[PDB]
């Protein structure tokens, strides 16, 4: 049990004071990322329910540069600043500059310290041993300050985050105790549910475009739309029932076998965007896009921010499977691997596994990175990427980490050699 909240809860009051007692500007610093996103819509509400003006800045990286510009307003009227999901790694420089600060960060520490001087406050649970990889998000640190004030319908939000940083498969330690609170208060239902059903969008769509999983032979409007009109479901319809569940799941298991993978507990939330999920995808789709203020308003339940979004989430998702339908993958005896586009491999790379491990790779310059990606029922077969990307040493190379992601940077020169010795050391099935 977690006595450790008990510890969380004495920051927690702190910051609550320093807000309530905080009489000039407010400038809150988040990430465009679905946990940013969540963290500044919980703080923007936070704020206002406490009589709060404030102005909100969404920023890519936390860098020097920024830290200075940022600093540059520091001389004019202090303002008490927020970070979001940063601070914690970029608290010298916050410190240097003598900033009126609240860090709230998952990120791992740089300073084990919650009260660094007066007027810094950091709230990062890595230093009361949580775990922001697995255990805590910032959307779920700024819902920990929001329980202070009694606010807890942003617990929707802080789900969110935990679905945005993939901390959802399994759920543990702060999450779980946020989600059952959020359940308590009756402000989320969880329930399984066929994945299709996330989407609130005809169920050919919802097929066509979905990439967890992504089912090849059904990837395009067409082949989902004869597929669901061949077995007796009305395509447009926007919910699958026990009855459809049963077609469907009876006849898919011919395309795809794991069956298990197209069942998920789903988060129900008091969200004009009813699906966490959903909700989790349109703010990543307009924060790649850098539509961050709009991000905001669909935090706000603003309409027509909410019609942005789902119009921005259906434009990514349709880019996703031409993307995916344009990959030139090549087997290797115990491994699929591919040549793709920077910054795109391990998403790709990860979307692509069915019954072997997938090694995407982008050239730049003289170097080739690696990124390498598997499943849990790869890894209880014997799995660890770690141990095989690591082989990159004997090319004059470096190899990554964890058992289904990892990655490596070999020269190019050396590629057909490199992934010829992967594949070899995936004897360990
Ligand atoms: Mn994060
Ligand atoms: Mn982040």
């Amino acid at each position: 049990m977690m006595e450790k909240l008990k510890e969380i809860e004495k920051v927690t009051k702190a910051i609550k004071e320093k807000i309530l007692n905080h009489y000039g500007y407010i400038r809150v610093i988040t990430h465009h990322d679905t946990d940013g996103l969540s963290s500044g819509g919980i703080l923007a509400k936070m704020l206002m329910r406490t009589n709060k003006l404030f102005h909100l800045t969404v920023v890519e990286h936390l860098s020097k540069e920024v830290i200075e510009k940022l600093a540059k307003e520091n001389e004019v009227n202090k303002p008490l600043f927020i970070f979001a999901d940063m601070g914690s790694g970029q608290i010298e420089e916050i410190i240097k500059h003598n900033f009126n600060a609240i860090i709230l960060d998952h990120h791992p520490p740089v300073i084990k310290d919650s009260f660094i001087n007066e007027n810094i406050i950091q709230l990062n649970p890595h230093i009361f041993g949580v775990d922001g990889s697995r255990e805590i998000t910032a959307s779920g640190v700024c819902y920990l300050v929001a329980r202070e004030f009694g606010y807890y319908d942003l617990s929707v939000l802080a789900i969110v985050g935990i679905i945005g940083d993939m901390q959802y498969n399994p759920l543990l330690g702060l999450n779980k105790f946020i989600v059952n609170e959020a359940r308590e208060y009756r402000y989320v239902k969880i329930m399984n549910d066929i994945v299709y059903n996330i989407y609130d969008v005809e169920i050919y769509k919802a097929i066509a475009y979905c990439t967890k999983p992504y089912i090849p032979d059904l990837a395009s409007e067409g082949k989902a739309f004869k597929f669901l009109k061949d077995i007796g479901i009305d395509p447009n319809k926007k919910q699958l029932d026990d009855t459809d569940k049963k077609k469907l799941l009876s006849a898919i298991i011919f395309k795809y076998p794991k069956i298990e993978n197209l069942l998920i507990d789903r988060y129900l939330i008091e969200h004009k965007v009813r699906d966490a999920f959903l909700l989790s995808e349109m703010l990543n789709a307009v924060g790649r896009n850098g539509l961050f203020a709009v991000g905001i308003g669909i935090c706000l339940e603003d309409d027509e921010c909410i019609k942005i979004g789902n119009q921005i989430l259906w434009e990514y998702k349709k880019n996703l499977i031409n993307e995916l339908k344009s990959v030139k993958l090549k087997k290797l005896n115990n491994i699929y691997y591919f040549e793709g586009k920077k910054g795109m491999i391990g998403i790709i790379a990860s979307i692509l596994v069915d019954d072997k491990p997938v090694i995407g790779y982008h050239i730049e310059g003289d170097i080739a990175k690696f990124s390498a990606r598997g499943n849990r029922d790869l890894v209880n077969r014997g799995l660890n990427l770690s141990v095989a990307m690591a082989v990159a040493k004997e090319f004059g190379g470096n190899g990554g980490g964890h058992d289904v992601a990892s990655g490596a940077v070999v020269s190019k020169d050396k590629v057909q050699e490199f992934l010829k010795r992967v594949d070899e050391i995936i004897g360990e099935q």
